[PDB]
Parts: structure tokens; C-alpha cells; sequence
């Protein structure tokens, strides 16, 4: 559903996510941002706060600060809106409760049951990955981010 | 404006604001939340981010955390939505016999130029005030907050 938006809207989403990721990665702030595409994620949602806001780098940075009520769980972006924050899913990979690898596992789970793209920033290393269909594209150079993410969002869907 | 919303919506709004303010007061986190009424505030504020979000206590708490980039400056609510965050009012109000907090100053200033209703939580004391028409009701027992605010929202 990203592919159906005007080029201005797509470019906005990518740039805002870019600024957010630059901050989060540099300061080693964990985050899970999931862009839903054609498979609607609402069916698989366990918990989560619905905020239905415009997507914005500053709001994202606020959401994922350690002292924030919304920094655990996943943000779900639908078209150009942050629909949910602190979202969890009943996928069968995020059933471990071990902290290490938790967001990577949650992202993998989501990617296995939907065509969604999921950016993950690691609280430990600040490393950034783009998770899609059980693959982890590791973004070692953040100045490739906008390009990589764009390709991911325009790939073949379900 | 607000009375045109619906009892479910009005109660939900005041309830979410209540939980936000309860948390913010307990932890002495400064905050300023301006519910716009008939005077459009756009000409009177500068800067800020337009987020156009639902009104949610958790979101508000996240916005006003001291490590949050949106915590300095005021939230502006319109109808049932957080329109702006970390926006700055170009106006303040002082008096002779008091010198309290910059958020209190800004909220009284904004009530001088608009019919808006502003909730302020003091960074130092955690004390909650509600500001309208250059006056400020003090809400020292937060169980009354839900009542007090609704009164103020159903005014002139």
C-alpha cells in the first residue's frame, strides 16, 4: 500500500524514517518500525496503542526513548500514518522472553506472516536492519538507507 | 468546538488528559496542553510539529518526557486530536507579586489573547493548574480534575 501513494508521500515517509533511524542508531536506542503493505496486520495484533498520527521523525524519536511508555513493542505505519505504537503479535518466534535478540525476533515473526517491511534498530549496537519475508537486510552504511528501504517497499507483494 | 463532540468523546478526551496529567504531576514533569476553542491559535504560535494524532495519555507522556524532542513547548488540542506538539507561543504574562514557572507565564499569556483552556503541570512542584481568561484555577486534588476541566470546557 506504499506503492499506491504519490511520490511526494513516499519520499516523505522514507526521509522521516531516515532521520528517525539516524538518531536512534547513533544513540543506540532500540526500535521496531513496521510498514504494513497488503497483508493487514490488525488481525494479528495482540496489544497496542492506536495513535493515528502523521509520520514524523521527532515523534518517532519521542516514542522510542527509553523513558517512554511506548518504546517497547512495534510502531505500525499504514500509508503515511503512525497507526499503532507499542504493538505486539502472536507469531511463534517472539515467544521467548530473553531480551537479547527480542526485537529482531519480533520483526522476523511479523515478516513471516505478512508482506510488511520492518526496520529494527538495536539497543546494543545501534545496528540497523530491514526485515522482509524472513530476510535481514543489514544496512551497514546508513547513507544507503533511503535507497535500500525504497527498493524493499516496492518489491513484489502478496 | 468541544461541546459539539458527544458525551463519549468528551469523556474520553478528559479521561486521557487526566491520566497524562496524573503521571506528569506524580513525576514533576513540566507540561503545557492548550485546548483550542473559538479563537484559532495558528497566528499566535510559532514552530512545532503537526502530528494530528488521537488524544492518548501514553502519547502525551512520551511527548513530555525530558529526553523527548517535543517536551519543551506546548501541545495544542483541537476537537479530539493533538494537532501540534512542541509549539511555542509568542506571549507571556507576569505580575508584580509572583514569579512562577515559564510554562505558567506562557499559559497566562496565551489566555490573554485567546479563549483557549490550558492545563499546566509545574516542573518543580508538579502542581496542576487550569488557565483561562487570564485567571487560573488550581487543581490540588486530582480526583476533581475530571470534573473541574469539564466545567471549564462547557463555559461561555
Amino acid at each position: 500500500s506504499f506503492v499506491d501513494l504519490g511520490i511526494s508521500t513516499q519520499r516523505k515517509i522514507v526521509y522521516e524514517l531516515y532521520f528517525a533511524v539516524k538518531y536512534l542508531s547513533k544513540n543506540k536506542v532500540g526500535a521496531i518500525i513496521t510498514l504494513q503493505r497488503n497483508i493487514l496486520l490488525d488481525s494479528l495484533r495482540t496489544d497496542g496503542v492506536k495513535i493515528d498520527s502523521l509520520i514524523n521523525s521527532s515523534l518517532l524519536i519521542a516514542i522510542f526513548q527509553k523513558s517512554s511508555p511506548l518504546h517497547d513493542g512495534a510502531v505500525i505505519i499504514v500509508d503515511d500514518r503512525i497507526l499503532y505504537a507499542s504493538t505486539y503479535f502472536s507469531v511463534s518466534e517472539s515467544t521467548l522472553e530473553d531480551r537479547y535478540g527480542a526485537r529482531h525476533r519480533a520483526a522476523l515473526g511479523i515478516s513471516e506472516v505478512s508482506d510488511s517491511i520492518t526496520v529494527v534498530v538495536s539497543e546494543q549496537s545501534g545496528e540497523v536492519v530491514i526485515v522482509r519475508d524472513a530476510n535481514f537486510f543489514k544496512v551497514t552504511n546508513l547513507e544507503t538507507f533511503t535507497e535500500v528501504l525504497t527498493k524493499e517497499l516496492n518489491s513484489s507483494q502478496t
